[PDB]
DNA sequence: TTAACAGTCACCCCCCAACTAA
DNA sequence: TTAGTTGGGGGGTGACTGTTAA
DNA sequence: TTAACAGTCACCCCCCAACTAA
DNA sequence: TTAGTTGGGGGGTGACTGTTAA
């Protein structure tokens, strides 16, 4: 909101050329992966004169000083809310993407997955199945057979989550031995 | 602060019991460490029956009621810009402690302080000597005077700023040794 | 370090809910 | 408490390939 | 997982600014 | 950029001892 209006850094001399040498790049180029090309722009980024490199330049030195007024005048006409709901949003923005980047690194060191519950097992063997027009009116198909579920047919599912609790132990116990050795001591339950 | 006037949840069966024996065992023992007191009112509390430990949870949850109410009266007065400061207020003092938590574990484990630039050094030596009755006001007249040093006698402080840069090179050598038998590569680079 | 450009991909997140380890 | 797990549609995003500089 | 109580200790934080590795 | 480093005054806080439960 008051992120989204704030005034945005200009782009440096190299990613203005590649914006705009990436569309001929791809034009002439179709069927060759985006990696491909800027691999290719980059070189002729490097093998371009500083004649013409330094153009490209002065744009963002111009544009650089045009910056320093908008964000200058946008953070004295702000408000205290406003300053914090800025900051606020910031933080907000740059928790979520550590939050995401922390996930992708503990699924590529194999953490193992959190146990399946009962109900777990429950919506995957019946998920499907169920009636339901969108996967959030499947989900509540599911919740309203899973109230209605006989309790010896909950023991079938309590069954396979106390299994599948079995197989968290026994993962989380390979893993974190692994984690030790591998140097990382931190990612361990406390 | 939204949050300073925020009501706070009841303390659980445990702490009440703590709270009150705090005193008491205190002034039995003066001299003692409180972690020593703790130890031994968690001991009495461990001990105590499940008739009476019942009693401290009855007050919780009592008073578990009194905090619904109150919390939901003040959520029902709270301004947007006081919901979302007191939301960031909350964040706010979670990544302070996580902060602080890891600084205080880099300490415990020794780790050395970083290398120091010819600035630094500088106000190593000439803060004493610095003209002001304030550390802030003292600070600022080493920088106009930083500024006004010539380059030729700036020289002087960058060679004492890599004689030290090699001793932080050798104890950073010799921690990381250490903490690699920790296990910790997370600390490393 | 990391945000600043972009095309493609493959992975994560939101929502619906319930359950539960940390 | 939070967060992650079952399901997936329909959004959102970091890595990849690069350089610049705040 | 972490907030909820407390006494003591040995730090840490935040301000003023400049400088600079990551 | 951020964060940490030089200085310190004037407050703030996690570890330590513990259990409960949101
Ligand atoms: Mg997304
Ligand atoms: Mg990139």
């Amino acid at each position: 909101s008051v992120l989204a209006s704030c005034p945005k850094k200009p782009v440096s001399s190299y990613l203005r050329f590649s914006k705009e040498q990436l569309p001929i790049f791809k034009a002439q180029n179709p069927d060759a992966k985006t990696t491909e090309l800027i691999r290719r722009i980059a070189q002729r980024w490097r093998e371009l004169p500083d004649s013409k490199k330094k153009i490209y330049q002065d744009a963002y030195r111009a544009e650089w000083q045009v910056y320093k007024e908008e964000i200058s005048r946008f953070k004295e006409q702000l408000t205290p809310s406003q300053i914090m709901s800025l900051e606020k949003e910031i933080m907000d923005k740059h928790l979520k993407r550590k939050a995401m980047t922390k996930k992708k690194e503990l699924t590529l060191l194999g953490k193992p997955k959190r146990p399946r519950s009962a109900y777990n097992v429950y919506v995957a063997e019946r998920f499907q199945e169920a009636k339901g027009d969108s996967p959030q009116e499947k989900l509540k198909t599911v919740k309203e057979n899973w109230k209605n579920l006989s309790d010896s047919e909950k023991e079938l599912y309590i069954q396979h989550a106390k299994e599948d609790e079995t197989r968290y132990h026994n993962e989380m116990k390979s893993w974190e031995e692994q984690m030790i050795e591998v140097g990382r001591k931190d990612l361990l339950r406390r």
